[PDB]
């Protein structure tokens, strides 16, 4: 069957979050409409593509305490896998759209450092043999868990194929990671095709639905678009979601939106998307966004979103950051270059000029 696949796998397990968020995948339905797949350990050869032989042999190999992390690095090992099989499915035209159900999260292990729970970056080394193998010409990675990908970044910041956008709570540079000023565009062959779509201005207030509706609009679908891509792969983090405190989270996004900004992202490729679960840690915050993915993933009717939030202009703090990350990237981009600011309407008013 052409359709939604999903990735799971209880080898990944210490209810947790995973489990939690496959079990409301099942009582809703939608785990029925999707076709499950199997997964499998990431190769050595696999991990190598992103990250150095030393730590690939230092926490690939099978060998309340330290034996906790080892499984967690053996489990991140067969996360990588999964998003690795589910990719090249969706990839080579076996599926229609696809996504991870998978843990730890990936986007911040760097080339040769573990850092915030994440040991490999899956969603890179998904990338990495898609060029590879597949000679794909462009993959287009939207980041939009809270915090910035650093990994991800990192890897691909001298490669032009790869267009790296990361929507993220930044306040110059006084929260995790710390990385991900908009002034970083990329390097090399691959400049202008880094876009930190970066938070500055803390929580007054906090940045919520019709602020990330507004940044897709003005930033990400705008250049996605124009450089439009042949496979989208979403490090699909879910910490943005409304009942993650201040440190750990932050801000208040509907999980209704997320299905939104998944519709969204169907847009480019042919609708060749694949979502990977990073971050977001609040239990009904994450199984309500899981099932707002999906569903968007499988086509179904979407319940709109609550009048008022579209008739919200966004906050101060927002308008301000989208401004100084389009000023920017309006060097690199067209639909950039030709056009004054319209960041600061609701969307029914942007919809209302069009
Ligand atoms: O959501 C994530 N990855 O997907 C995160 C990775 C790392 C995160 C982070 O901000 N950390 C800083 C806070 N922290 C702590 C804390 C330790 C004491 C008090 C408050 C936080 C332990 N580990 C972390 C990692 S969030
Ligand atoms: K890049
Ligand atoms: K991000
Ligand atoms: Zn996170």
């Amino acid at each position: 069957r052409f359709t939604t696949g999903l990735v799971y796998d209880t080898l990944m397990l210490k209810a947790g979050r995973i489990q939690s968020i496959w079990s409301r995948l099942q009582e809703t339905g939608l785990r029925g409409k999707c076709e499950a797949i199997r997964g499998r350990k990431a190769t050595l050869e696999e991990l190598q593509t992103v990250h150095s032989e030393a730590h690939t042999l230092l926490y690939g190999t099978n060998p309340d305490t330290i034996w906790n992390e080892v499984h967690s690095a053996g489990a991140a090992r067969l996360a990588v896998g999964c998003v690795v099989e589910l990719v090249f499915k969706v990839a080579t035209g076996e599926l229609k759209n696809g996504f991870a159900v998978v843990r730890p999260p990936g986007h911040h292990a760097e080339e040769s450092t573990p850092m915030g729970f994440c040991y490999f970056n899956s969603v890179a080394v998904a990338a990495k043999l898609l060029q590879q193998r597949l000679s794909v010409s462009k993959i287009l990675i939207v980041d939009w868990d809270v915090h910035h990908g650093n990994g991800t970044q990192q890897a691909f910041y001298s490669d032009p194929s790869v267009l790296y956008m990361s929507l993220h709570r930044y306040d110059d540079g006084n929260f995790f990671p710390g990385s991900g000023a908009p002034d970083e565009v990329g390097t090399g062959p691959g400049v202008g095709f880094n876009v930190n779509m970066a938070f500055t201005g803390g929580l007054d207030p906090p940045m919520g639905d019709a602020e990330y509706l507004a940044a897709f609009r003005t930033v990400v679908m705008p250049i996605a678009s124009e450089f439009a891509p042949d496979v989208v792969l979403v490090s699909s983090g879910f910490d943005a979601v409304e009942g993650h405190p201040t440190p750990l989270g932050g801000y208040n996004l509907s999980a209704r939106c997320f299905g939104y900004l998944t519709k969204q992202l169907m847009g480019l490729a042919g609708g060749r998307i694949v979502l990977a679960l990073e971050g977001g840690y609040d239990l009904t915050a994450i199984c309500d966004a899981s099932e707002a993915c999906v569903s968007a993933l499988l086509g179904n009717e979407l319940d709109p979103l609550p009048e008022k939030v579209l008739q919200q202009r966004p906050n101060a703090n927002a308008v301000r950051s989208m401004e100084k990350v389009m000023e920017i990237h309006s060097k690199y981009w067209r639909c950039l270059q030709r056009t004054t600011s319209t960041a600061g309407r609701s969307l029914i008013e942007a919809q209302t000029c069009e």
